[PDB]
Order: structure tokens, then C-alpha cells, then sequence
């Protein structure tokens, strides 16, 4: 008796500690097969995936948590965030913030524990299954709504298996230091990451609640006309 | 008992013809309750939605239809799919338009019924909800794969409730007329669309297959450092 597609929804979260479970080549794969089954745009399927597991794994995770930790300053290649930050975006953004780093002791400006704790993004949060996402050169803006609808399958899927994930655009910052680790092809690019892994169900950054709007608050139902 | 979350994922599929079944407010409002519970960058929530039924639904699709009838050409403000079609992507849009065609009993040559069967996209398949996904001007890439993971949300939600959809990007093509009918404030922009109804178990264009590639494809599986 798997769990229901409202069970997935509703239990999904970003999960930031991973216990040392290891998950099957099995699982990874059958995971993947369903992803694959989101729709794209004319059935293009532009998502191409790099899954790192084992030695390699730690080898990247190392390596990049290793270049935030010396100060070496992320560049993207693609803006992901809003270069103009307003309402109601900045609150949305404080509050998991805040959250967070309260899940954690952090306090706002101490620069020792922020860095420490973003430099764990670059180990995939301890997880066991590291995922890099890539799309070819040739393609444009509708492959990132492709690319989004295969990562969100991911994460539901993940859950009928009792996995966890976190989507991860901090990989972005580091996409030169990725090709060279991995020998990417230069015609991909790589958009974010994602940890894949069995939750650390006690540690505390994996028990906070996230909020989200009132549905009315962003969507418009019409029905007369005139 | 709802469906558990791999049948919604394999089930799913883009749904070109709708019984004349209504949708209740009930089960669209809870829709997208369980879409906003998608994941975004930073919690932002970007997307925003604009739902049609009724008197209006009907109206838009009378309006826009009889734009492609006529000859009205679509200006689209974002590149959606690829300037340049190369192998493989040029396979895999071929493939499932001819398949399309094949279950229609459209042939090579047949202009007036190719004309037809777009027209029809802007009815959103004759479903008895519309949906019309906006985000703000302000926004940036990532909040592309943000509104990703909402739709699939949707489309993976709605085989919950025994429902189907057809994502759309046709309604990209007339933007400008969209705006003018449903007064979308201008720091909006229209980023694409989505049928919503009970499918046609009996119209041929729902009862083919779409292929996906096989995962050695485009996954690439690496383990040994170095
Ligand atoms: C972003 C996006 C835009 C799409 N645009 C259209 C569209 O305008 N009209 C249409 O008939 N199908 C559209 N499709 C549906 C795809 O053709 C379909 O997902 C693909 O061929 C795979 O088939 P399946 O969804 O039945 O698995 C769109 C799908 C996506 C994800
Ligand atoms: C595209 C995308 C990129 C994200 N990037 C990161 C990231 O780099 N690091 C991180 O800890 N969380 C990241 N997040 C997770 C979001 O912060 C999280 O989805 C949001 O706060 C809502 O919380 P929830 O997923 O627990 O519901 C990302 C989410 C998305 C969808
Ligand atoms: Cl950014
Ligand atoms: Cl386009």
C-alpha cells in the first residue's frame, strides 16, 4: 500500500539532515523512470540528470563546501532570484530564513555559523544521493517549466519510497568548478541540485513548519460575463 | 481511498477532450491548495493563477478560437521552445504530433483540419475550467522552475480527484488579448495555460501513447573518485 498522492503533496519538505541509510541503485532508477514521465513541451524532455553517489559524492561535496568556506564568491551563470526585492517576496524570504536559522540557534549575523551552515548545501545536506540537473545550450525559457514539473515528480515520487529530498539552486554558484569535477559537456548548462535521502527525523532543522498563502490571496476566480 | 502517488504519475496524461461534466468550485479550491504546497526558491510562491469557468470561460475561448480562424498570427513575448531544432528534440516533437494527427485522422496536407485542431487548444479543449498562470515582472528564471513544480502539482493532484488536464503553452501566442479581456494588471505577465476537466474516455485523441526516453538516455550515473 503505497502512500496517496495527497500524502505525498501534503508531506513533502525541504529536508536539511540525512541519516547514513544508504538508498538502492534500484530505487534511484525507478525514481528517476517516473520522473520521466512529466509532461514537457512537444514531449521534448530536455532534463538531463548526473547522479552522484559514493566516493564521488564526498569527493564534490567536499571540494565545493571547501571553496564557500574560503571565501570563494559564487557566480552564476542565470539569475534565479529577483534582482529588485520587495513585498511580499522579502517577508516570504525572511520567514524561512529566520526559521531556519532559529531551527539551529543561528543567530541574524553571525557570519561563522551562516557560512558553515550554506557550506552544507555543497554536500547535498549529508545526503547519500547527490543530483546535478542539466539542459542543453539549444534550449530556452519553456525547458525550465519542463525541468521544474521533473523535479516536483522527484520529490513526490521520492515520498512513495519514505525518501526525502531538497531542491538546491546553490549548485548554480559553482557550475565552472562542476564541469571541470565532472567533465560536463560544454553544450549544458547546469541549472541547481537536488539531495536525495532518508530523513534525519530528530534533527531540528528537519521540524519547523513552512507557512503558504491563503489560496484567494493568488488566485482569481472569474465566471460572468459581461 | 485516493489513488496512490505512482498510478497518479503514470495515469496522468495531456488530455485533449473533456466530457461536458462542470468541475466544483470545491474541488478546484482544493486543487490548488494542495498545489501551493509546492516548493519554491526561498518559499517566494511565485506563481499566480487566473481560473475560468462558466460564462467567461466560454467567452475567452470564443474570442481567442476565432483568432486562430481568421488568420491572426500569435506574438508570443518569451522563446518557449528551441530557435534551433536539432536532433534529438526534432524526433521527439515530430513523433508525438503525428501521433496526435494519426488518432485525429488528420493526413499530410490537410490545412484546414491542422487550422482546426490548433483552434482548439484556445477553447482549452472544450474542459469546463481553464486556468491561467501569471508571475510578476519582478521575477526572475528560477521562478520558472518554481511555477514548473506548481503546475505539475496541479496535473498530479487533479488524478486524485479522478481529473485531468492538458498543460498549454498556446496561450503564450495571444498574451495581448488576454490582458485587454481579463484586465491582467501590467506587472503581470502570462506565462501559460492549462485545461482542467473530466476526460473523454471515448475520443480517440486521448486513447494513444507517448514514449519517453530510456533513463541510460540522459542520466548519467557516476560513483568512483577519481
Ligand atoms: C509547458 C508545456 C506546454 C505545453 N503546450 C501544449 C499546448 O499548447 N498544446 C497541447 O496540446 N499540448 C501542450 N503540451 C503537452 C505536451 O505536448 C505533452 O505533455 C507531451 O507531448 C507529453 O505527453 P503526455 O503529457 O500525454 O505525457 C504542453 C506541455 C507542457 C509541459
Ligand atoms: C528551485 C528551488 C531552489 C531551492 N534552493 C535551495 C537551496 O539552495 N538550499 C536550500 O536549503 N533550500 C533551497 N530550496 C528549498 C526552499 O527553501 C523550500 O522549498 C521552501 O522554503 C519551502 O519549504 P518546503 O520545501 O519545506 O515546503 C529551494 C527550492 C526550490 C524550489
Ligand atoms: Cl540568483
Ligand atoms: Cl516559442
Amino acid at each position: 500500500a503505497p502512500i496517496d498522492i495527497f500524502q505525498s503533496i501534503l508531506s513533502r519538505k525541504s529536508i536539511r539532515a540525512f541519516t547514513d541509510q544508504p538508498v538502492t541503485q534500484e530505487t534511484i532508477r525507478e525514481i528517476l523512470k517516473l520522473a520521466a514521465r512529466a509532461p514537457s513541451g512537444t514531449n521534448l524532455q530536455p532534463w538531463q540528470v548526473i547522479v552522484l553517489t559514493g566516493k564521488i559524492l564526498q569527493k564534490v561535496g567536499q571540494e565545493l563546501s571547501q571553496l564557500v568556506l574560503s571565501g570563494i564568491k559564487g557566480e552564476r551563470e542565470y539569475h534565479y532570484y529577483p534582482r529588485q526585492w520587495r513585498e511580499p517576496y522579502l517577508s516570504r524570504r525572511r520567514k524561512v530564513g529566520l526559521d531556519l536559522y532559529k531551527s539551529l540557534g543561528i543567530q541574524k549575523g553571525d557570519q561563522e555559523k551562516m557560512l558553515h551552515q550554506k557550506a552544507k548545501n555543497f554536500l547535498f545536506y549529508g545526503a547519500p544521493v547527490g543530483l546535478l540537473f542539466t539542459i542543453d545550450h539549444d534550449m530556452e525559457m519553456g525547458s525550465w517549466l519542463d525541468l521544474g514539473m521533473f523535479m516536483q515528480t522527484i520529490m513526490l515520487a521520492a515520498r512513495g519510497f519514505g525518501l526525502d529530498t531538497c531542491a538546491q539552486a546553490a549548485f548554480a554558484d559553482y557550475h565552472k568548478q562542476i564541469r571541470s569535477l565532472l567533465s560536463v559537456p560544454s553544450d549544458r548548462h547546469i541549472i541547481c541540485g537536488m539531495a536525495l535521502g532518508y530523513r534525519d527525523m530528530n534533527a531540528p532543522e528537519n521540524n519547523f513548519e513552512t507557512e503558504r498563502e491563503p489560496i484567494d490571496n493568488f488566485v482569481h476566480f472569474i465566471k460572468s460575463y459581461p
